[PDB]
C-alpha cells in the first residue's frame, strides 16, 4: 500500500500565502514512494492546480450529489474534474457536525463523485463522547457501511480515520489507539468486502498529526498515512510526507 | 435608485460554456443604468473576474462568517475579495430550505461580509404554504428583522424578493403581487430604519424572470431590478437588463 499523505488547508489562505507553501512544496525533496494530495478551498483550486507540480494531486474540499443545477453554493464532481482535480474530501467531521451532513447525503455523494471518476478520501471517526462510552467500534462501523454501500470500485478510495477530539486539538491519538481502529477497520473491509480489497485499501489517520509525532504513527502497521489539518500550512508538512525517511 | 440585475449561475456551467457566456456579455450593449453582478460557482470566481469586462461586478453564491478556521469545505468574505469578486449572495433559498441555513445564521454571514467590505445581496421570501396562509408579510419581515439587526451601513446591501414558490418553477409573480411585496418591504425599513435607507435601499424580485416577463415586472414603481437564475445563462439574459429601455 502506498504511503499517502493529505493536507487539508480547510478554511485558510489567500494567493500570497498559498503561493509560497505552493513554491516550498514545488522545491522540497518529497519522497518517490509517498503520494501527495492538498486539499483547497474551493476558491482556489484552479489555482492550486496551475501552480502545484503535476506530481502532487488536488482535492476539493466537498462537492454536491449531481452533476448540475439549482444549488445555490455548491460544486459538483464535474466541475472539480473541469479544473483538473482528481480527489475530494467527503465526510469531514466539521462538515458532519457543523453542517448537519448525515450518512446517508455523505454516501450519496460518494457514489457521485465515484462515477464521475474523482477519487475519494472519505472521513470517519467517533466523537469523546462515544470513546469513553466503549462504542468506538459501532460508531466507525455504522459510519463505514454507509460509504461501503456506496462504493463499486475501491481502487479510487482513501478512508480516514479522524477521531473528533483529535481535530485541532493538540490531542493526537497515540500510536496504539491509531493502530487498534486501523486494525478493526481493515478487518471490517476484509469480512464485508473482500480480502483484496482490505489489503490495498489505505486507511489515513488525521487529528494532530506535527512533524514531531508522525514517525511513531506511521511505523504502525496498518496506519497507510495522514490527513493532516493545522501542519499542513507549515514546511513541517514537508517532514510528515517523509515519515518513513 | 439604480437598477440592479443580478445574475446567479447556481450550480452549473464549466470553464467551456462560461467563458461563452462571458463572452456574450462582454460584447451585448448593455444599459449604462443598470448594475450588473453575476453569481459564479466557487470554483469559477477567479475566471469570471478575470475575463468579464470591469463593469460587470462578481458575486460569491456564499461565503461563512469568519475570516479563516477549521471549516472544511467553506470559503471566507477575504478569500472572496482576493479574487476581486465585490459581492456575496447571503440567505439564498436553496441554502434556507436545502442546506438548513437558519434566520440567526445568515445574520451572522451578512454582518461578517459587510464588515470585510462586500456588498450583500440578502434573499427573503415564503414558502408556497405560507403565501396561501396568508402569512406572506410576518413570514418576510421576520427574516428582513434578521438580516437588518445585523445591518451597519446599508449602501452595500439590495435585499432580493425571491418567493420559493417562484424559484425555478416558471410560476411567476404577477407584477401586482411582487409589488404589494416590496412596498411593504419599504414600509418596514422606512419605520424601522429610516426614510432614507427606505428611499435609497434597491429591493430586487427573483423568481422565474424570462426575456418575456421583465418589462412589465420592472414598470412596478418599487421593483429595482432582478435576481435571475435559469435565464441568467441564456442569451436573454441581456434582454433582462435592459428592462427598463
Amino acid at each position: 500500500r502506498k504511503f499517502f499523505v493529505g493536507g487539508n488547508w480547510k478554511m485558510n489562505g489567500d494567493k500570497k500565502s498559498l503561493g509560497e507553501l505552493i513554491h516550498t512544496l514545488n522545491g522540497a525533496k518529497l519522497s518517490a514512494d509517498t503520494e501527495v494530495v492538498c486539499g483547497a478551498p474551493s476558491i482556489y483550486l484552479d489555482f492550486a492546480r496551475q501552480k502545484l507540480d503535476a506530481k502532487i494531486g488536488v482535492a476539493a474540499q466537498n462537492c454536491y450529489k449531481v452533476p448540475k443545477g439549482a444549488f445555490t453554493g455548491e460544486i459538483s464532481p464535474a466541475m472539480i474534474k473541469d479544473i483538473g482535480a482528481a480527489w475530494v474530501i467527503l465526510g469531514h467531521s466539521e462538515r458532519r457536525h457543523v453542517f448537519g451532513e448525515s450518512d446517508e447525503l455523505i454516501g450519496q455523494k460518494v457514489a457521485h463523485a465515484l462515477a464521475e471518476g474523482l477519487g475519494v478520501i472519505a472521513c470517519i471517526g467517533e466523537k469523546l463522547d462515544e470513546r469513553e462510552a466503549g462504542i468506538t467500534e459501532k460508531v466507525v462501523f455504522e459510519q463505514t457501511k454507509a460509504i461501503a454501500d456506496n462504493v463499486k470500485d475501491w481502487s479510487k478510495v482513501v478512508l480516514a480515520y479522524d477521531p473528533v477530539w483529535a481535530i485541532g486539538t493538540g490531542k493526537t491519538a497515540t500510536p496504539q489507539q491509531a493502530q487498534e481502529v486501523h486494525e478493526k477497520l481493515r478487518g471490517w473491509l476484509k469480512t464485508h468486502v473482500s480480502d483484496a480489497v482490505a489489503q490495498s485499501t489505505r486507511i489515513i489517520y488525521g487529528g494532530s498529526v506535527t512533524g514531531g509525532n508522525c514517525k511513531e504513527l506511521a511505523s504502525q502497521h496498518d496506519v497507510d498515512g495522514f490527513l493532516v489539518g493545522g501542519a499542513s500550512l507549515k514546511p513541517e508538512f514537508v517532514d510528515i510526507i517523509n515519515a518513513k525517511h
